[PDB]
């Protein structure tokens, strides 16, 4: 029989039953409506010329600052993919929407913005923080992002300026800032410098909100460890400098403990919604799954409020107040057709170690190991990196598990005939770099074959890699060599499959996932997104 | 065109006080036959062939000490190689071997040479073995080692008569933190029992009773990881926080040096897919810039005065004793017929700043920034890599100097009308990665033209770029795109060029190496390196 979600929440509840409800959660039933998958890349198939133009401006036009996108009269005037398109996420506080050359990736716009201002009750953002990119500390969101959530927030004050009670409104996100250049004796300075980019955060989402209104706002920061030079709280044996720092990595929209976007995204419009775009992937779902989401969230805040190296701010009631919001409640309440659409079994799984819980709380990795090792016909994996260079030039592989590492489980995939078909990022993908060519990876695996049970002489080995592993990198059409991925991505049997932002490549980050189960979405997911990829991705003979 | 004494009187100038401790006075000195010791793939070939080199027929063997294949005559040799039988085959008890032999071991063959000839002191600096999953290795490894222990032990039979012993120093920089910060104690043990081995095995190929004085040693300048080691940088991170000796020395009787970048790494320069680089073999007063350079690290060795603690341990007169080697005399005595081959303009340039000497003691990058602004003509580059990526993903660029970086040097001679050729290693070269692809070099210096005193539109600034920088990295046929160099070298107008240890690109490691002023010398250089190498380049558009 094939990967069951159930035999997973079954192996994690034996040997971690202290963080059920913690890192993991029962397999319960929720729903994905059409436009579920928001998998955002450049149109395979074609080219990057071709692409690109769909951000190209005629002459009486010109392009939008806010979004980052050519204006527009009719589809006639735009290039590319593009058409002519008034997003409601364009509509800023007086009400009034632009007209622009919108592409497919936006979709990712239109399920954020529908999802906030559909909230009564909360809106939860869980991110990590913008990359330097010169641009002083830009914080939460960038590009096109930022004046989606801006304008998603205006419209929502109006949804609710009559309501009885005020909507929590929390923004999260991981801090590498301090670390970045010098480092770990600069703490204090840091934590001004970031208090003042979410002080004007928070002020310009205010300045686009009445002057009364029922927001409660809290924007906020966490990391968890800068040790540097000493373990950040995990069971490791790879011991590296560059492990040595924790803070978010997790992905998460969450609006009423109901609706959840999560998925590798980060906020960043420039990297997805622009010229030359980053491959990546993230859903959107409702029902109970929110729980586990909201739960994440709450740990993190707690552990923001209870430890405040970190900083936050809280606008409310026209002040900025220290009322911090650690927690929302977890509690599933069925919105009213809450049923409509497809009904898959989801389980959720995170890494919470590395400072702020206990060392032993990654149960994303047992996870992930344990769906490999019991995969019965194919494993599919879509990453940007599978390994990771250490500060002094040690490859560092996917960490320890009681149960094994992903590449042992990976390995006795392909000694057993288990299909294993892997995407990476190029390797000239420069900030989305897969860090290590294919031959890499066929080598390791073949070193894996060498060692431990099987003790496989190498040219015997190299019949099992051939028959079973075929490692490709991404492209757009299968010519051009430098195309990205941030894909944190895996599909077992075409049926249970894992989106969320744990690489498979070794960090210290925290992370949150929902593991789907279900052969109707999966078929879904593989008709739009895996085919359409491994299609035009490269294969580098080895 | 550029002078040599021109560069001297400079750093004369701006650095008196480092006169004769990082630089000197420029001295006649000279080069025999053979003092090329560029090492390399054959260019033209293919690696499928060059590779064959090393296969073994059925009825021969791959000799375990040397990693070539035996040998009867010149027709069981494949690809390249040819039946020879060396002397730094000749074991203690004077048996050479037949082995198929090739182009690259003509180091061997300089370094054997030069050292059974000493009759006062044999000095090795170089850098310590990279640990891919075997021992600690210390000072050598592969055919290498098996090359110093033979001619330690011919050195042994040569000297059995001498009214005084000979000196023999070996001194590693040594990689800290080992493959976390924290345990600086177990770090040297681990030091001491590799040196100790490979002390132990010398010791037991040598006579019971000899004249040999055999000091080996380990040296690490500064392990902070969280501050300053001891430098005038602007740039700051993490991974220049430790430094260590990366010069690279073999000097015999002060008299004859063989220098350049080559560490004494068997498996990557002498078997199959070689990495390219070069050393030079010289003669003549430069061996006393030599000298001090090794007297400045074995006074910093055995003087320690305090905090990181470096270890080190004699065999002498069949007794281990701590006897150090703070000092061998740098005066220089002409040996008979030193006269002998090309007279040639030499000067030395060392960095021994970072936790070794004063912080202003970079007097290595000012000399290459200096000759970059001060080309009239042509500059020609060879390196492994020309940036360096920072601990959590920030570029690290060559380093600021008191006349500017290397790239506003570049960006200068571009802007003037200087040819700027670059031979790059691949970036799909593993563990000897150029890091960034040639696109990111072209742009960096369009900003650096972009900024500064130029102020430059960027399509302007493209015109200069294109017409005259070539960034190239190296092949060993135009084709294969996986290559590798490990170069250290600059050209500048066919007449000025530098052989050592400096990368362009970013570190605090210590290094040394020399700058020669020949117009014969740099023709021979062009010929039987450079020129090949570029021709059978490759060149990435836009
Ligand atoms: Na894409
Ligand atoms: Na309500
Ligand atoms: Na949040
Ligand atoms: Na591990
Ligand atoms: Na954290
Ligand atoms: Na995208
Ligand atoms: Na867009
Ligand atoms: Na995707
Ligand atoms: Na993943
Ligand atoms: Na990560
Ligand atoms: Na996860
Ligand atoms: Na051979
Ligand atoms: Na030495
Ligand atoms: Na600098
Ligand atoms: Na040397
Ligand atoms: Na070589
Ligand atoms: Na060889
Ligand atoms: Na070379
Ligand atoms: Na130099
Ligand atoms: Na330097
Ligand atoms: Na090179």
């Amino acid at each position: 029989n094939e990967l069951d979600v159930n035999d997973i929440y079954d192996h994690l509840n034996e040997k971690y039953s202290q963080f059920n409800d913690v890192t993991f959660s029962k397999p319960s039933t929720n729903y994905l409506k059409p436009g579920w998958i928001l998998d955002t890349h450049f149109t395979f198939g074609t080219s990057s010329e071709f692409y690109n133009k769909s951000f190209d401006a005629l002459s009486f036009n010109h392009v939008d600052s806010e979004f980052n996108m050519s204006t527009c009269n009719d589809d006639s005037e735009c290039g590319g993919v593009s058409t002519c398109t008034a997003p409601a996420y364009t509509k800023n506080k007086d009400g009034d929407a632009k007209k622009l050359c919108t592409v497919p990736a936006d979709k990712i716009l239109d399920a954020i913005y529908d999802n906030i201002v559909s909230a009564k009750r909360s809106v939860d953002i869980v991110t990590l923080q913008p990359m330097d990119i010169s641009h002083l500390n830009l914080s939460f969101s960038s590009g096109a992002f930022t004046a989606t959530i801006k304008n998603a927030l205006s419209q929502l004050a109006k949804n609710t300026q009559y309501s009885d009670h005020h909507i929590t409104v929390r923004l999260l996100q991981g801090s590498f800032t301090p670390m970045l250049g010098y480092d770990a004796e600069s703490e204090e300075e840091e934590i001004r410098q970031l208090s003042l980019t979410q002080t004007n955060y928070l002020s310009e989402i205010a300045s686009v909100l009445p002057e009364v209104n029922n927001l409660d706002i809290t924007v906020g920061s966490v990391r968890s460890c800068n040790k540097l030079i000493s373990n950040c709280g995990n069971n490791n044996s790879q011991k590296d400098v560059l492990l040595n720092v924790a803070w978010n990595h997790g992905k998460i929209i969450n609006v009423d403990n109901q609706s959840v976007i999560t998925g590798g995204h980060n906020l960043w419009g420039a990297d997805y919604l622009q010229r030359n775009p980053v491959n990546d992937l993230s859903i959107n779902i409702l029902g109970p799954i929110a729980s586990t989401a909201t739960k994440y969230g709450n740990t993190l805040w707690n552990y923001v409020c209870n430890n405040t190296t970190n900083t936050f701010v809280t606008y409310a009631n026209g002040q900025y107040t220290y009322d911090c919001p650690a927690h929302i409640s977890s509690t599933y309440v069925a919105p009213t057709d809450a049923k409509n659409g497809l009904a898959v079994k989801v389980m959720s799984i995170s890494k919470l170690n590395n400072g702020v819980l206990d060392k032993d709380a990654d149960q994303s990795e047992v996870a992930r190991v344990y769906a490999f090792k019991n995969a019965t016909k194919s494993i599919k994996i879509s990453q940007q990196a599978l390994f990771f260079k250490g500060a002094f030039g040690k490859v560092l592989h996917p960490l320890k598990t009681i149960d094994g590492t992903v590449m042992e489980a990976l390995a006795s995939a392909i000694y057993k005939g288990v299909t294993v078909d892997i995407v990476t990022s190029s390797l000239d993908g420069g900030i989305y770099s897969s860090g290590y060519n294919s031959e890499f990876v066929y080598n390791y695996l073949l070193n894996v074959l060498h060692k431990a049970p099987y003790y496989l002489e190498r040219n015997y080995a190299k019949t099992f890699l051939d028959k079973n592993l075929h490692i490709n990198f991404i492209s757009i059409n299968g010519r051009e060599t430098n195309n990205m991925s941030h894909n944190k991505l895996w599909i077992v049997d075409d049926k249970v499959f894992y989106v969320g932002s744990h690489n498979i490549y070794p960090s210290s980050l925290q992370q949150f996932g929902v593991i789907v189960d279900d052969k109707d979405a999966t078929a879904q997911l593989e008709k739009q997104l895996w085919t359409p990829m491994w299609k035009n991705s490269i294969h580098v003979p080895i």
